[PDB]
């Protein structure tokens, strides 16, 4: 039958995936990524305790596991969504700090003091509108979202659960990527019980403001009629770079192993969700990734700007030495 | 209180609303708009009898009717669209004559032969789905798209309804200007009897509509949907995403007087077909009658200004080069 019975999400990427080459830097942008390492390594620095409250009387400085988060990558990926604009790329990441601390997760985990914890937002994830599982071509991870499957009502826990599994599929980053892909299935699911708005504008905010350089691949499919017309009259008219980024009426197996996608839209996976087997195995898995990084984190120094390439991996020095 | 009771299209532009000037052509525009004119002049062109199945074998000379569609904003607007690249325009207008015979469309009305009659479509405008109706502020004609209040099942009729109001509302273009505001609303209408298509209407918007779409006009967006569309608007061209509007007050680009009360504007509407559908065709018939009657009193030559066919002066505004 071919068909590969799964029901927890695939741990590590397999060597059939290479990971894609990094775009080399120039001179002139190795320069700018040194401003801003300079920046947040400095000792005495202070950033705001919140985003929605800024205040410049309320400054705090980084703590252990912000300097984890701050990585060469990181300034990296910010640096590039403000197209190496050295003033706007620290205000971003200022910006995001302050965010991650109002939000609740700046500690890199609930192990850590996360305000947002697992058990806070499984209940949404009861219906398995969104699944982590599979790899793509590009070695991302693949997020689901199903909003066909939606359980729960609108309320603030819906953005917690949105940023959990966001923050989740970011530990399942392997090393060397830090771009996820999402597979987005605009069906109906009627088998899902529908339960009987502000929301949207803080997903947009956040998505927008504090996940740069995220969105690696986004595939699309069961996209109703209208809303289908309204993206090819647009497409002409969107930059080269995101189009490219939007994939749909294209064979999913093209830009997806056949192994590793959810058969349901041509794969190999007969992957079926059951809430008590994935939800524990998911936040496990995620548990020991970040328990990794963070050890590895401390090994090195626990210092601003190391690389994820060198946190995820386990070769003994150093691939990327900090200035 | 300040409503008005309006049951039928507005007939004319107000004059409380001027017609935006238009922007002089360059010298080498101007240089490249003769070459159109020229190939379109030709007595001896002939042009496909149709797109799907067009075929080098049979070509067919300019009807009558169809070097009155042959005008000078036509040729700017497929000029524009190509971004002034000679050979594509030419191909293009060209397979547009051979789509508008084949869709049944080339004779500038069922008075004139047309195949997609009033009366073939009528229907499918029963439960007021679209409604042309009012002029926004650059005088713009306006064309409701309102999905949710679809009341046929899926057809190539439907089709051909959405290219027949098309056609109306460009009937409707006040002399000067050419492009139409479209306002969708996207709320449900339970109040509606509930029940490739998508394709052939994407293609036609495409291919065979250049330069028609002045402004796009959006509310009631599904909340989801919202949020795509703001997260793929900072990546919109700039002249393209300012013809889009969302999360504004419509009154801020249509006079209150010309737009529905159910989106801000003074125009307390109600759509009865017995009504309004009548009034419509009837309204858009004189227009076509007037510009056609302009176009044989000018010589009934290709390139003649719209400017000129539509507005009642004696001397020619666009002298057509000889």
């Amino acid at each position: 039958k071919n068909l590969i019975n799964i029901d927890k999400p695939i741990k590590e990427l397999p060597a059939s995936i290479a990971i894609p080459k990094e775009k080399p830097l120039t001179g002139e942008q190795q320069k700018m990524y040194d401003e801003v390492l300079k920046h947040f390594s400095n000792p005495d620095l202070k950033v705001y305790t919140s985003e929605k409250n800024k205040s410049e009387d309320d400054l705090k400085p980084l703590e252990e596991e912000e300097k984890a988060w701050l990585t060469r990558e990181c300034f990296l990926r910010y640096l590039r969504a403000t197209k190496w604009v050295l003033k706007d790329c620290i205000d971003r990441i200022t910006m995001t700090l302050a965010w991650r601390r109002e939000f609740g997760i700046s500690h890199l985990g609930e192990e850590h003091g996360d305000k947002i914890t697992a058990d806070l937002v499984a209940v949404e994830n009861e219906s398995g509108k969104q699944v982590i599982l599979g790899y793509e071509n590009d070695a991302r991870p693949i997020l689901y979202l199903k909003p066909g499957r939606q359980n729960t009502k609108t309320s603030h826990r819906q953005v917690q659960h949105l940023v959990f599994m966001l923050e989740r599929v970011i530990d399942f980053m392997p090393a060397g990527q830090d771009s996820l892909a999402l597979l987005i299935d605009f069906k109906d699911y009627p088998d899902v019980p529908k339960v009987p708005i502000g929301v949207g504008k803080e997903v947009l905010h956040i998505l927008q403001t504090h996940y740069p350089e995220r969105l690696g691949k986004a595939l699309l499919t069961n996209i109703p009629w209208l809303a289908w017309t309204f993206l090819k009259l647009i497409h002409p008219f969107i930059d080269p770079l995101t189009r490219e980024k939007l994939v749909f009426d294209e064979p999913f197996v093209k830009y997806v192993p056949k192994n590793e996608l959810d058969s349901l839209y041509g794969g190999d996976l007969k992957f079926k969700y059951n809430h008590d087997v994935y939800w524990p195995a998911l936040v496990e898995t995620a548990r020991e990734k970040r328990d990794h990084y963070f050890k590895r984190f401390q090994s090195f120094g626990g210092i601003v700007g190391l690389s994820e390439v060198d946190l995820r991996g386990t070769h003994e020095k150093l691939l990327y030495p900090v200035k």
